C-alpha cells in the first residue's frame, strides 16, 4: 500500500473514462491554490491513452523535475540530456493527493498520509522550503 506516483495513476485508472473525462476537460484551465493541476492534467491523458497531448503537455512542463521523469518513465519521452538523479516526489505526490481527495476519488485520510511524508522528507535533509510545505500541509489537511 500507501500513497504514491503509481498509486494516483492507479486511482485514476479506477474512477472510469467518464471521470477521467471530466478531470481532463476541468483540469486543463488553472485554478488559483491548485498546485499539481497542470502534471495531473497530463497524468489523466496519459491513463485515457491519449499520449500524443501528454507529452505535449508534459514538454510545457519541463523545468519542474517530477514532471520530467513522468515524461519518461510514464509517457515513454527518452532523454535527451545528461543522466540526472530521480528527484524527490513526495510534496508532488501529497499535492496530487489533494485534488484526487477534492474530486473524492480517494479518502481525505490518504491526503494526510502523503503531506506527512512530504514533511518527513524535506524534514530529512533540513530543506529551506520546509516551513512553506508545513504551511500548506495544515492548510490543506485542516489540522496541524
Amino acid at each position: 500500500t500507501g500513497p504514491s506516483l503509481p498509486s494516483a495513476f492507479d486511482i485514476l485508472g479506477a474512477a472510469g473514462q467518464d471521470k477521467l473525462l471530466y478531470l481532463k476537460h476541468k483540469l486543463k484551465t488553472p485554478r488559483p491554490g491548485c498546485q499539481g493541476q497542470d502534471l495531473l492534467h497530463a497524468m489523466v491523458l496519459l491513463k485515457l491513452g491519449q499520449e500524443t497531448e501528454a507529452r505535449i503537455s508534459l514538454e510545457a512542463l519541463k523545468m519542474d523535475a517530477v514532471a520530467r521523469l513522468v515524461a519518461r518513465q510514464w509517457a515513454g519521452v527518452d532523454s535527451t540530456e545528461d543522466p540526472e538523479e530521480p528527484p524527490d516526489v513526495s510534496w508532488a505526490v501529497a499535492r496530487l493527493y489533494h485534488l484526487l481527495a477534492e474530486e473524492k476519488l480517494c479518502p481525505a485520510s490518504m491526503r494526510d498520509v502523503a503531506y506527512q511524508e512530504a514533511v518527513r522528507t524535506l524534514s530529512s535533509r533540513d530543506d529551506h522550503r520546509l516551513g512553506e510545505l508545513q504551511d500548506e500541509a495544515r492548510n490543506r489537511c485542516g489540522w496541524d
